[PDB]
């Protein structure tokens, strides 16, 4: 029912950025053939058919490719070379296909020194500095989850590589290749701090800068049930309506943005958080401009009005699982389908034609 | 020179996310168009025409909407009626173009009882459980920076939106609104969270999980230089060639995935780490899969080797900056054109014929 219906790819089963492209390509209403190994309880595989094939066969290989020659998108995970190995490389999906976007997701890239040693989505962002921007200054550096290698830097880069390549096969007739890099995509995701490096506007000293949680106004607070709120109020108007919430005179408050007195103003906001509970704050600062949000845990999020009005989630069996995003007015996407059984490859290749 | 030559975009200055998401497309190669209220050190400023306008005046409006008609997507990310007031809004802008993508980015999303409250990053993955799960467990949470909300879980949402609508234009002949959210892009983002928390392989405890920071063998250590390495070895036969990388003998030590006793092994772990400085594992971990890799501050990436040969920056203006991602293999992206002085806005309408 998405904008992506009617479009066919083919997935070669792996782990984190490629399957959750595949994902998200399958939510906006793609037509996504997933090949495995010879019904999954991974709320991840939603949205597509799964099949399966030894491609190390003859028998194996001559489906896969018959599978991809009736195809649009080709989602590969593995290091470098193995698909070559196999004989599903980019020149062999030529040969039956050149019409493939051919969608190669690593951390490390097609070529380079590092291009065939493993790792994962905390190493990827080791080396581009990344991580160790992470975290609290007087600590080791924290990993923010596998979300900006393997997804924010990884998956979404892939998406719109394989889309801006539909785009061009539009005029010129044909696919290519799309190598897309952890190392790369988490790079350009974090552009923003290369921009401010150049300009006196970030550090490299960890929790010292504007939006690392070096800011009293742009950082999380315990109250006083132990749970925490979040504060953003970078915009002196709404560090104004902040400051009024908490009963705060800011003519006995340092200046918001003197840095020499970052310890004393936070001592001072950390006092008044410190005074009521979580949802307490949650009620000052309801309807404000004042930036301060309840911290929610996952279990807490299906309570919140916002959350539940705009329908962000949806109850599959066993749990809830986020809606797809972004929406669209004209061509809306469909509730995700949940994993079914595996499938005959037959079955899926009489329905395309391969 | 990238894919998205020839793709036309008019982009109303903000930001965060938006000015993010136009960068890319001109990255890839699109014609983007700057409004701006009446030349920049913002390397994100970068592959852009940047022109001026009153788009509260009469005339102001009326070149921003002859632009608009000759372009493929705008891109606004203002509260949600402003360019309803300002007459460019979805239904003034299908009048004069109904290819047009019209791509709204915003936090809370256009609709819902939060829909019209100010706010940044750390608040809309404060609200989908997101900022909860980041950080060490025996302290309140750390921003991930602007990562995740404006980015990972904005931006590139945005963008996924914008060319699969166009997609979809190709058989429609037709635009339509893409209403992008942070609060539920980052939901998506962490995806796989919600899919393990379904199935007991995920918990809400912060820094007891095994992406977090709460397994020995997926976290930093700090070195004998007080410099980190990341290690990443989830996988056994990579943990086993970290342990002997390591020259610990694995009968000696507690199992990898026995968590009671976790922090008896992440002892261990401290210890051998600290004996050597960062650069030793540096070097001790070379190309092997150990899943090992040095822990690079901003200012130290340009001198790794992987880096370089992958020309995965480069130096603009002052500063390195992040090269185009993903990578091409037939329509190669160019090195990004720096910002440039502002241009008269009849010469942009000569060029598109406006
Ligand atoms: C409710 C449950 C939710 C699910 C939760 C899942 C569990 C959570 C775990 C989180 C995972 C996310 C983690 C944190 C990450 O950070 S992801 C980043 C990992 N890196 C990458 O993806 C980069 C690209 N890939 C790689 O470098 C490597 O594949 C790897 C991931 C390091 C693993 O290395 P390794 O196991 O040696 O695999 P590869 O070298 O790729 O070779 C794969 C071999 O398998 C074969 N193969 C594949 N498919 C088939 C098939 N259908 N039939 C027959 N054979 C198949 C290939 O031929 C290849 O064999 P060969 O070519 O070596 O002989
Ligand atoms: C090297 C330099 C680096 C640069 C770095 C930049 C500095 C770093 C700062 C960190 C930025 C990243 C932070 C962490 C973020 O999270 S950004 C995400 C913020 N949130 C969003 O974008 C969500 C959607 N937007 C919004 O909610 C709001 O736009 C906002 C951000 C809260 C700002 O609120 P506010 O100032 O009240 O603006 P809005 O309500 O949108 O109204 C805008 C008014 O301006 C007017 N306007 C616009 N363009 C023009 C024009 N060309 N000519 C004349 N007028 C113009 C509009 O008409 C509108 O007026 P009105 O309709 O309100 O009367």
């Amino acid at each position: 029912a998405g904008p992506l219906s009617g479009l066919r790819v083919v997935e070669l089963a792996g782990i984190g950025p490629g399957p959750h492209a595949a994902m998200i390509l399958g939510d906006l209403g793609a037509d996504v053939v997933r090949i495995d190994r010879p019904i999954s309880r991974d709320a991840m595989l939603r949205n597509r058919r799964i099949v399966t094939a030894d491609l190390k066969s003859d028998q194996g290989l001559e489906l896969a490719l018959k599978l991809i020659a009736k195809a649009d998108v080709l989602i590969e995970g593995y290091r470098p070379g193995v698909t070559e190995r196999l004989g599903l490389g980019p020149e062999e999906c030529a040969k039956v296909n050149d019409r493939l976007i051919y969608a190669r997701m690593t951390g490390w890239g097609q070529t380079g020194p590092r291009s065939q040693q493993a790792g994962h989505d905390i190493n990827y962002i080791s080396l581009n500095g990344i991580l160790h921007a992470i975290g609290r200054g007087d600590e080791r550096p924290v990993p923010p989850l596998n979300l900006v290698g393997d997804f924010g830097g990884g998956s979404m880069f892939l998406l719109v590589g394989i889309l801006a390549a539909l785009w061009e096969r539009q005029s010129s007739g044909k696919g290519q290749v799309v190598d897309a890099a952890m190392v790369d995509g988490s790079s350009v995701l974090i552009q923003m701090m290369w921009a401010m490096r150049a300009t006196g506007m970030w550090t490299d000293t960890r929790g010292a800068n504007m939006l690392d949680g070096g800011a009293p106004y742009y950082d999380t607070y315990e109250c006083a049930d132990g749970r925490y709120v979040a504060v953003g109020a970078i915009e002196p108007q709404f560090y104004a309506a902040m400051l009024a919430g908490l009963g705060l005179d800011a003519a006995e408050l340092p200046p918001q943005n003197d840095r020499a007195r970052w310890p004393e103003l936070r001592a001072l906001l950390t006092e008044a958080f410190a005074s009521h509970d979580r949802d307490h704050w949650g009620a000052v600062f309801a309807n404000s401009d004042a930036c301060v949000t309840p911290v929610l845990a996952f279990g807490e999020v299906h309570n919140e009005p916002h959350i539940i009005e705009r329908n962000t989630f949806y109850e599959a069996n066993g749990g809830w699982q986020p809606m797809p995003a972004p929406r669209f007015s004209r061509t809306a996407s469909s509730q995700p389908r949940p994993p079914a059984a595996t499938i005959d490859i037959e079955a899926v290749l009489t329905d395309w034609d391969g």
